[PDB]
């Protein structure tokens, strides 16, 4: 019969996250889920730019890697295709040739300025050898509202499973989901909209029933950990990979297969109300990037949810090696990236033409 | 280093239930997700009716029950709103005029027979005073076979959750969500396709807030537990309560604001996968519970399952007090009960219109 | 700001089980955990009288199986070393010789009467092949009511475990620690001390390291289920397998490794407050039983609880042979009962010496 | 059906954490558990110290600190009575008299060095208002690894609990015990034995049945925690606070009350492997501390573990005073220093005298 008036946050029914952002969030959500439109993902760190430098003898320095980024940021009319930006905490401060910092450059065409938040991968330190953890959290509400003041409305963190032997260990799949969780919640109350990656890795021999399986199994328990966290649903996105067979299975998938198997998946896990889907190219092609993105769109089965694109390497490769890092590249540059953000941007509407890319 | 091999179905992420119905399920959730129809529920205990038939001045026997499901079971034409029925055990082993038995009979009219398989509510034992848990997982599957023989495909179990101080304490949560998990997997390896009832129920002086708060809580724990339990979802279908203000609150929610609630709840919780959503009317008038129906079929939010109703009282009601227990009122119970279920399928439909009610 | 009046009960942190019967149970838990003590597990099936009884030719029938129980329980002496016994359902309804039922009878001459509560072994229907579930929750509390007013004061529940492979499958480990949790509340509830038996088999070819690590996991997670359920710590025991190689791994394992692995992997995984494990004896011969718990009882590991037996071949197996079925059987039937009832005693009391076995 | 190897590792039955340095872990506990000594914790932050030092009219610098911390550390004979002392960062670069950094100066004295590595106090911003969380995760091991280089054996990690309105958020319960679980994983790997600290704060007006429940409550999900991470309960040791009334409650609690209260708490949350517990002292007079360690060691409840003090103020409070922060007051403050340490060896052999103090 003891009654106690205790705090309505007390109670488990009343933990959804309360943030005087929701309805900038859900704003920035729209913008984000445009038809025909996907993100840009400029967000490779030092060392990865130095392995997409490497084959066009470009050394990798400050002024280039901002070059770099111009090259796709500045080519006119990209905002037809993209609607934001995933950028790299450098490239947040620097500035196009016009003056303007990205985030104003892309704030002043309608683009959406995001940054990738999380601090890289670590040794997990349990279950299986090879599996790794993301750092990040520690001081990111300081640094999520640097980059709010700096223009950016989304941000992004990355997390990896590996498939190993089939499977992966529950260790990892429980303390990746919590990691992705918290950091979506942190996000949300920064105002920042959380881009939530857990990425089943390409990486390995596996079948696609193989990855089908993992990625059910983690995605599962990233929702788990999200709906524990009380994230606004309506104001978060997911980057997941497509469900594919390993890259070194030496086996092939139909971009309908490919389809079935990533809508039916996301199906099985995310709740109805999650707004969008952007897609991790991770080993595709430029071709498979976009066929199979086509392909999903055109998929029968249930998906509430925006499908789109979310590409670095998809998008970047062809537009790299025809710059070649040379002012007098840029054009031709220029022309390869729009190119692919419209072939991209037709896939997302599922109209995709495989002849355009003959 | 150490390597081991295991068996596949020992591995976490491959805990999906293997059942050689599963083709079956998915065809029979195809009939009963079928555009414009919906469930009726006859599945009324033997107790219940002596109450029931108290108005009409019927004597509640054996026979009498027979004569009342026939009432509207052999309803010429109603196989056009009703895709299928949750008849009591009872029911199960009686005949219809023509000498079939009423799942028979009912099949041969292109209506699934159903049956409904909890054994009702005892003391929770744990948490708040007043909550319940539902009996009858012990020789489920003997019980759940028989009734598969008999042509029953498929079944619902019923679990309530009582607001008490606009909360429920977390051992009902749990508890309750476990129960029906096992429920649903153990119908499937059965051969029936489980309509899962997680009722909050309408009973308090709680708001329309507290509802969505709770019931988004008590959902969101029975998605968690099937999950666990690896239900096939494309072979299942859920049965919830719409969220409305409490039946003593002294408020009544307009229709849109209903549909508002009720979708968001749902989307907010349940995969997308989830092919059906049959809604009870618990403590709704007739025209109430076509009328939130309708306005729920015509939200402009997420909602890739099927939306109709599985309703008792909401289809019985003005039937049975037509009928009186007579023989010469069957034409006038069955004309209440076939316009009730007309005006359910047009608001399965999104186009009932209150004009065209009483 | 938002503050609200809910029960206590209601509260996560005031989840402890609350029952008149407290200081009962208590009472009762220190009877069970008297030095020099154990339980003699007598609640073999009928099925199981079977097996017993075609070595001796004595058909397996009702008097048959009253005059096997008798003969132990009727062995004057053997109070001196049983604290309680755990009768099958048919049992408590018998009578001795002097006209008594047995729990009348057991109660008047210093022993507690137990009942065997649990309605048996069931395919678990999830994880792998050959995992089993255990019936008996619906209905509980009528039967265990029973029970209590016929003299019964403690009951017993057995799940098993199989090891396969070197492991377990989590939906094993989950849903048998889950039946066990709300078994041990129903039997609090109901006034009977619950012996909660989490019994990972000895079958298989796996080796004392597997059995260590399989046995840590399935009986954390036993715990973490009471826990849950808010079981009374100071009024319930433990009755689990000790850790030995697999029956069918040719390995050998010396009394003091069995002492080190098992008392290790119950303080790895016993909140210290436990009162007492009653050891299941499993695939051990009589002996073998009798060395081992003397080990365990000779342990430098940490152990709180009270350390003693609950064995039933173990205790049975040479006074059947003696026995014979016949009454000119009897003495020497006592006599070898009694033996190893004292045997087992001494174990208890950490004296035992294996030249008293010859 | 299918059968698959794995990696041992990627099994839930084999998460326990794998490190070479488990023998030195569980020969530091042996050190941290000795008879008769306790810990003696001196991590007080350097801010702290300007309050601190403000009644002995100190200023507050690095060389003063150097010298507070000298005040016992350089104390003729305290190894009697401490086994072991919580540096702060600062000191562990700090040298002692004869020129060893403090490090190399303790583990010369015999006295185990450790430090304390989380890096402070944060706003949950989940749950409550008023609840905070701990940050120090990311690069834990590079931290922890210097600090091991520089003769650091054992570490601590504090997470605070707000009882407000007789309660705690499920939110702050959940992560507070991840967070503590995942450092005492991440310090195990690094070779420092882990001090858990899960401190349910005195502050409030509730009474010692609400710091009961709690405490049970925010301490079993940090063993459950624990138990999923894999912890080495042979290497690790907690500090956790008494079971007492609230500061503001307006009562004083009895020893013989506190002993009862906490021994109970602690015996049915903490499993019987536990190496050590070594109280923290915050709230309570340099007496208190003393008697209610006393009245601890004496209590006739289940406690397994080594049962110690890990104190702060109550071992500094009156030798600062005495010392004044003056050269001429190192004597005194050494023998105030001593008398307490001596006092508190005493109470964890459950031989202390009130009468040998005030």
């Amino acid at each position: 019969m003891s009654r106690v008036t205790v705090l309505q946050s007390q109670l488990p029914a009343y933990n959804r996250l309360k943030t005087p952002y929701e309805s900038e969030l859900i704003a920035t959500v729209k913008k984000l889920t445009t038809p025909g439109k996907g993100l840009l993902a400029a967000d490779e760190s030092i060392g990865s730019c130095t392995k997409r430098f490497q084959p066009i003898g470009l050394s990798n320095t400050e002024e280039h890697r901002r070059q770099y980024r111009a090259l796709m940021l500045e080519a006119e009319g990209f905002e037809q295709y993209i609607s934001g930006v995933i950028l790299h905490d450098e490239t947040v401060g620097q500035k196009a040739s016009n003056g303007q910092t990205f985030p104003e450059y892309l704030t002043a065409r309608g683009v959406v300025p995001g940054i990738k938040t999380d601090m890289g991968l670590c040794p997990l330190l349990e279950g299986a050898e090879g599996e790794q953890m993301t750092e990040g959290l520690d001081g990111y509400v300081k640094r999520a509202s640097a980059y709010y003041k700096k223009g950016c409305r989304f941000c992004k963190w990355r997390n990896v499973y590996k498939i190993q032997n089939g499977t992966v260990s529950e260790s990892a799949v429980r303390f990746n989901a919590e990691t992705l969780a918290r950091y979506a919640i942190l996000s949300q109350m920064s105002g920042l909209v959380p881009i939530v990656e857990p990425e089943v890795m390409i990486d390995g021999k596996h079948d696609i029933d193989t990855c089908q399986r993992v990625s059910e199994h983690v995605w599962r328990e990233v929702v788990a950990a999200l709906q524990r966290h009380g994230v606004i649903w309506e104001g978060c996105l997911l980057k997941p990979n497509m469900v594919v067979p390993g890259a070194e299975s030496g086996k092939t998938a139909a971009p309908e297969q490919v389809a079935h198997y990533t809508v039916m998946t996301l199906a099985r896990t995310m709740p109805a109300m999650l707004p969008g889907v952007m897609f991790l190219s991770g080993g595709l092609s430029e071709v498979q990037a976009s066929e199979y993105l086509n392909a999903i769109n055109n998929s029968p089965l249930p998906r509430p949810y925006f499908l789109s694109f979310s590409y670095a390497r998809a998008l970047q490769s062809s537009a790299l090696k025809a710059w070649g890092g040379k002012e007098s590249g840029l054009a031709a540059g220029r022309r390869a990236f729009l190119h692919r953000a419209r072939m991209n941007s037709m896939a997302q509407l599922g109209k995709y033409k495989r002849s355009d890319d003959d």
